[PDB]
DNA sequence: CCGGAGCGTTCAGCGTTCGTTTATCTCCCCCTGGCACTGTCATCTCCGTCAGACCGTCGCA
DNA sequence: TGCGACGGTCTGACGCTCTACACAGTGCCAGGGGGAGATAAACGAACGCTGAACGCTCCGG
């Protein structure tokens, strides 16, 4: 379990794996249905299908086990080992393996230097092939050979001469007879035509007698190694005249034959001699099959193994046939095609008994090669074997790959035991940490516990009887799960499980009904909603499985989503609005009792229970000791004659009852917050809680205010009827206004003075000028006391674009392929839509609907490919020795006279380390190694700096891994970072968690494309797999004079840099924009055209620093537009795996190919291993590679086998020969082994725990 | 005042009879072998992916 | 050789579950070797049968 290796197998491993020779084809006798002997399904060779039973009825037994029965040879043992033994079938004629030979040509190889068409012509029995060649043999009697020719040529030219004696002789007696004759008047002119003709045909025979000689000659005079024969007629014809000079056959043998002779350390040496020298795709070629040859020289697999002579088989169970209702039988495609290769080897065999022909015994060869590789790959070449005539049938590959295979279906994601799913329904009575399950489910899923502790409460006396009971459901089994599943937490889980918080343990409760009870505080995190979301609920089962739920899991732990570290477990449906009516200020509302001193928060509630004072009225409440007065309340304190602090004493405040009740359920150690709540302010407020207290107290300072909201919410004066949704009055004539104009419009465009189509752009300019007025009118309509306003402004639910087309016009409203319709729809949703404005509405809606479908599918893909990518890297450090850092800003676009902070620090700067102290008057004012919240980025940007050194994880090196200092505190937990979270994933998550939360599109490609550049989701997965973008944006080498020369076929720019550099030129189309000045001054730093830079040139002409840079601010540039936050952390850590890799160039002395995929450590090991020899050390350059081509280039083959190319690595690792070693993730879950992540570290799983000896002192 | 016949238990003679095997006689099964006018090249997939690579191929320059 | 483009090749293409299902057109008989399965006999052992025999308490003239 240290190491998994892989390989070629050669014969002697199938041979020593197999039991036995599966000779005959059939699998079950068709009335006893038992298994036959020295067939498929053999009991003989894979195992008895009974226990401890054999073959022939015999030895039914258990106590003589270990046994061999002599009547049918099967051995008594368990019937599971037919689960893991394997037999062979032996071929008549080698077979070629389909997986290397008709691949990818990385992987095929070029190992003999065959074309690939070649390779098909000779191995499928259509064209010979020259094995062996005794070519000093053959060059040492040349005077020999070349005098029998010569004589064959000598006697052929004597009897050519021979015959035309005789022919002219025959044709001068029958010219003569037939003159002499006189039968007819021109009989002579016909028979010497005649003669003619035959003269002429019989010198073509001649001709072509001398041809084939002539052809024979120079075809055997060029013969060598690798040397293919189309036609069967002269093969057999060099065989005929030629003998025991050159050998050859016919198929996979020929390539057996060639491989077993094959010499490979003297190939791989002229390889590299091409190498060294020459130019063109050859050296592409040599680089190849130098890349290939290499690996079996350096490891010890013999190169046999292409091309097999034995072919194992699977074991039979997992080959099933099983036994269904009704007589019908199910089986196992492999089944068929080991059938068929089985039937065709067997027949071969006949064929090979026999004296047969050579055109059926190929044929029998070739359909036997082609059913081992329908067996090895049904469907990679030609139709695929259908089989029943509707599906193709599915082989061991097929089987390996893809959703359904092992790797991604049976290995990574499993289904469980002890676990459940039901509807969900809310509970306000829940703390943060509970959740109520409901009867059924709590006794199915700890129906064990429950049976134990009955027995251990002595209600039923076994536990046969326990389990009577509890399928019978008694109360009293009722009142004893009752008393087990508290002290016992189980894991919910949402199918979609976005990002981190999926999954959260909560702790059970028994309650009615069939859905499980949910805190609504956290169904939020969850993307959950009450509309028929179900979510299942998994049984944490072992001491250390409910350890960690209680611990890391809980649902009150779990406050700060990773993604930004923004609280998430405040919603903001139902308890903000209630918190907002509650604190709101008395705008538009009549308030009672306004300006009244009162003693205390007991005689406002008084008053207000009374009538005569409304809940948000200016008054003057007293609090008592204790209280903390506002954070703006402290300096202004009451005016004192003698010195006094209002910090601890008592003091009167100019706020509402609603404050003093929203101040009651904050803590009393929290200063007393004297604002409009709304949500903003709500998320703030729950941020500081969870930053400056304990997890127990902000559980409970939410859990009140959830109960609190909820009461408030209630009580708020929220509804919906239509009165309470107004259309501004001002737009019926804002409207007629505007349709007036355009009337005259259309009048001035019926007489053709302008065009359709700038009468449709000024016309949509226009009308989306309306809706923005109308939109500001309503805005200006609305009062403060109207429900809607209530529930948008104060964060609850609700954009202003959705109470815009409600209220106010639906505006303008998209066609089909992302145009606009001059006509806009100017009714409002409460006076109604007509037929057609609605039929354009339902243009945009299912174009959305789509949108949004497609999107959360390539989201999807995304967020697997960032996993799979940025896996792997884990805290694994407390602390590095480096202090270098990133130079992030932190004051930016200051006016005059005054500094501001930068927009974006909250993301960027924020929960980072600084790398060293800073200083400004010889004094620190922040101290290294501490993080960055609010008040000390202020304070910074308050004396007055403008930039700071950040150490972030892309200038972390370290011996391995990252530490936890360099990478920053965590944004889940609020402190820094623990050594062992598995920071990778969580990145990848947060990555793409917000992918769904993009529904970006491009609105309009102005009447042109290729113009705009990606959008959106696109546009984000262009970025992180290296791609060039659509846009190419070029970028000058070096600064110097740059002109244009627009050429009438396609345009084209010339930069010519100065100091003598040279000339390089950029190819641009006629595309309509180009920003450049013609002979005007560029640099490095700008772009020739505005577009999207190909960040490959920005690392090649700029450094990794600004590429680093240039993709950080790219995707948070897209991510920015929509609203959804991310660290830029996450992002770095995705930037730092993506350019790991070096290309290296002119390697001649660090004897490795140049020109390849080199990691970078790896390489700097070799550079520091060829100076301590003395040689030079290799160039390299950086390689800004996509998410997945450094996801397949891993150096454990696990993991990129269970991504999507699972046959080229896994035929890769085969000849590679390359055993993994278990660092890693996706190989650890594979084996179920613990992860390298966390609790699994080795630092955490190795204490040793005992109590102290005042400890057992005591008891 | 010990004798006797009757009664309880305990083993060896021969006499049949179960306990356990064997080859013989119907019945069915199963694999190989046999058909003697002539009748000598079928079969129908596969389209409104799909997106952009990734690649070697391959003819033109 | 450098060029494009033409081409084959190849891969996935968010997620469980309330739900969930099955699947079709062209010969025939006789002769012969195995093995299960019924028949009656047969080798071997013990299971009954013959009362007889060892030996006591026994009512007894
Ligand atoms: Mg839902
Ligand atoms: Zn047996
Ligand atoms: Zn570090």
């Amino acid at each position: 379990f240290d190491e998994l290796r892989i390989g070629l197998a050669t014969a002697d491993d199938i041979r020593q794996w197999s039991h036995g020779e599966v000779k005959k084809p059939e699998t079950i006798n068709y009335r006893t249905l038992k298994p036959e002997k020295d067939g498929l399904f053999c009991e003989k060779i894979f195992g008895p299908t009974r226990d401890w039973e054999c073959y022939c009825g015999k030895y039914k037994r258990v106590r003589f086990k270990g046994i061999i029965c002599e009547r049918c040879g099967v051995e008594v043992t368990r019937a599971k080992v037919r689960r893991e033994r394997m037999g062979h079938i032996e071929l008549a004629a080698p077979v070629t393996h389909i997986w290397y030979f008709k691949g990818v040509p990385s992987r095929l190889g070029y190992l003999l230097d065959l074309a690939p068409k070649d390779l098909e012509k000779v191995i499928y029995f259509a064209a010979y092939m020259i094995t062996f060649v005794d070519e000093e043999r053959r060059t040492r009697d040349l005077p020999s050979l070349e005098a029998h020719v010569s004589v064959e040529r000598q006697q052929i030219e004597q009897r050519r001469d021979s015959d035309l004696e005789a022919r002219a002789k025959k044709l001068e007696t029958d010219l003569a007879e037939l003159e002499a004759e006189g039968a007819k008047a021109d009989v002579r002119r016909k028979v010497r035509e005649g003669a003619e003709r035959e003269m002429k045909q019989l010198r073509d025979r001649a001709q072509r007698e001398i041809d084939r000689l002539d052809e024979v000659w120079n075809r055997f005079k060029n013969l060598k190694v690798q040397d293919l024969e189309g036609d069967e007629l002269l093969y057999r014809e060099l065989r005929d005249r030629f003998g025991t000079y050159f050998d050859g056959s016919m198929g996979a043998a020929a390539l057996q034959k060639r491989l077993e002779s094959f010499d490979l350390d003297e190939e791989a040496e002229r390889l590299r001699e091409i190498i060294r020298t020459g130019k063109g795709q050859k050296k592409t070629r040599a680089l190849k099959r130098l890349k290939v040859v290499s690996a079996f020289l350096q490891t010890s697999n013999s190169p046999k193994g292409m091309v097999l002579d034995c072919v194992p088989v699977i074991p039979p169970d997992l080959r099933p046939m099983v036994q269904l209702d009704g007589g019908r039988f199910a089986t196992s495609d492999l089944n068929d095609l080991y059938r068929r290769v089985i039937n065709r080897n067997n027949r071969l065999k006949r064929l090979l008994d026999l004296g047969a022909p050579e055109i059926i015994v190929n044929n029998e060869k070739r359909m036997l090669q082609e059913a081992v590789d329908a067996l090895f790959d049904n469907g990679r070449r030609g139709r695929p074997v259908t089989g029943p005539g509707n599906r193709p049938l599915k082989s061991l590959s097929d089987m390996l790959k893809g959703k359904q295979g092992r790797f991604r279906q049976n290995l990574l994601g499993k289904r469980v035991d002890y676990s459940a799913r039901s509807v969900i329904v809310v509970g306000p009575q829940l703390k943060l940490h509970q959740c109520g399950l409901p009867k059924a489910m709590a006794l199915e899923l700890f129906k064990p516990f429950v049976m134990k502790r009955l027995v251990d409460l002595n209600h039923a006396q076994n536990i046969k009887s326990a389990k009577r009971m509890v399928e019978r459901g008694r109360t009293v089994v009722y009142d004893v799960l009752e008393e087990v599943i508290a002290e016992h937490p189980v894991l919910l889980n949402r199918a979609p499980t976005l990002h981190r918080l999926g999954i959260q343990a909560f702790e059970p409760q028994l309650v009615e009904g069939k859905a499980i009870q949910i805190h609504p505080l956290v169904c939020t995190a969850f993307n959950a909603d009450f509309d028929g979301d179900q979510m299942a609920v998994h049984l944490p089962l072992s001491a250390e499985a409910q350890a960690e739920a209680r611990i890391l899991m809980l649902s009150s732990n779990n406050i700060l989503k990773p993604a930004d570290g923004r609280p998430v477990t405040m919603p903001t449906q139902d308890m903000v609005l209630g918190l907002f009516f509650l604190t709101t200020d008395s705008e538009g509302r009549s308030p009672k009792g306004e300006g009244r001193a009162f003693g205390s928060s007991a005689e406002a509630i008084m008053a207000f229970d009374a009538g005569d004072l409304t809940l948000q009225a200016k008054i003057d409440i007293r609090f008592p000791v204790g209280t903390i007065p506002p954070r703006g309340f402290e300096p202004p304190a009451r005016e004192e004659g003698e010195p006094e602090w209002q910090q601890g004493d008592t003091f009167t405040l100019k706020t509402t009852l609603g404050r003093a009740l929203f101040n009651e359920l904050l803590p009393e150690d929290y200063p007393f917050v004297d604002y409009e709540v709304g949500k903003k302010q709500l998320s703030e407020i729950v941020n500081d809680l969870a930053e400056r207290y304990p997890k127990v107290i902000v559980a409970a300072t939410l859990d009140n205010l959830k109960a609190a909201g909820f009461f408030w919410a209630t009580r708020s004066g929220v509804t919906v009827a239509i009165s309470d949704i107004v259309v501004p009055d001002a737009k019926k004539e804002i409207v007629k206004g505007y349709e007036g104009q355009d009337e005259k419009v259309q009048k001035q465009y019926e007489r053709g003075l302008i065009t359709k189509e700038e009468r449709t752009q000024e016309l949509i300019a226009i009308w989306t000028k309306a809706t923005n007025e109308v939109a500001e009118a309503m805005n200006d309509n609305f009062p403060k006391t109207n429900p809607v306003s209530m529930m948008v402004n104060s964060g609850a639910r609700g954009n202003m674009m959705q109470m815009r087309q409600i209220a106010g016009m639906r505006g303008l409203v998209s066609n089909a392929k992302n145009e606009t319709i001059p006509r806009p729809i100017k009714a409002s949703f409460r006076e109604g839509l007509s037929v057609l404005e609605y039929f354009i509405s339902t243009h945009g809606a299912r174009k959305g609907l789509a949108d949004t479908a497609l999107r959360t599918a390539d989201s999807g893909y995304l967020t697997r490919r960032l996993v799979d990518v940025s896996q792997d890297v884990i805290i694994r450090e407390e602390d590095c020795g480096t202090e270098r850092g990133l130079k992030l800003p932190i004051a930016t676009r200051d006016a005059d006279g005054t500094l501001r902070k930068a927009e974006d620090v909250e993301t960027s700067v924020y929960a980072r380390m600084l790398a060293e102290d800073v200083v400004i008057d010889g004094k620190v004012i922040a101290p290294a190694n501490v993080d960055l919240g609010d008040v000390l980025i202020d304070a910074l940007v308050a004396h007055g700096v403008e930039e700071v050194k950040t150490r972030s994880i892309l200038t972390c090196e370290s011996q391995v891994g990252t530490c936890a200092m360099c990478y920053g505190r965590s944004l889940a937990t609020g402190k820094l970072v623990d050594i062992g979270e598995a920071v990778g994933i969580i990145a990848a998550q947060s990555i793409g968690e917000p992918g769904t939360q993009l529904t970006m599109r491009t609105f309009h490609t102005g009447g042109v494309a290729g113009d705009d550049i990606t959008q959106g989701l696109p546009r984000v997965v262009e970025l992180f797999e290296a791609r060039t973008p659509k846009g190419v944006a070029p970028i000058s080498e070096a600064s110097g004079r740059v002109r244009i020369e627009e050429t009438e076929k396609t345009k084209k720019i010339v930069v010519t840099p100065d100091d003598g550099s040279d000339e390089t030129a950029f190819p641009i189309s006629k595309r309509a924009r180009l920003l450049v000045g013609e002979g005007d001054h560029v640099e490095v730093g700008q772009k020739l055209t505005v577009g999207a830079t190909n960040p490959h040139d920005v690392l090649r002409i700029l450094g990794q620093r600004a590429v680093q840079v240039h993709l950080v601010g790219e995707v948070q540039k897209v991510y920015n537009s929509q609203g959804v936050s991310i660290h830029d952390k996450h992002i770095e850590i995705i930037i730092r795996q993506m350019l790991r890799r070096v290309t290296i160039i002119e390697s001649g002395d660090a004897e490795l190919l140049p020109g390849e995929l080199v990691e970078r450590t790896k390489f700097e090991t070799e550079n520091r291993r060829v100076v301590q020899e003395g040689g030079h050390p290799a160039s390299g350059r950086p390689q800004l590679m996509g998410i997945t081509k450094a996801s397949l280039a891993t150096e454990s083959w696990l993991s990129a086998a269970s991504f999507q190319e699972t046959t080229r690595v896994l035929t890769d690792a085969a000849i590679n020969a390359k055993s993994d070693s278990l660092i890693g993730l996706k190989e650890n879950v594979i084996i179920g082994k613990l992860i390298p992540a966390g609790t699994g570290l080795s630092r955490y799983r190795n204490i040793r725990v005992e109590p102290t000896e005042e400890a057992k002192a005591a008891m």
